[PDB]
């Protein structure tokens, strides 16, 4: 699990946008937002 660029910005967005960030950045999918940035699977 790692952090994506806009994932922190699209974290508070809807549901399809949250999974779209990780999937669009070559990541497994949306996992959770901790500390000060969103983290993908």
């Amino acid at each position: 699990a790692v952090r994506i660029g806009p994932c922190d910005q699209v974290c508070p967005r809807i549901v399809p946008e949250r999974h779209e960030c990780c999937r669009a950045h070559g990541r497994s999918g949306y996992a959770y937002c901790s500390g000060g940035g969103m983290y993908c699977n």
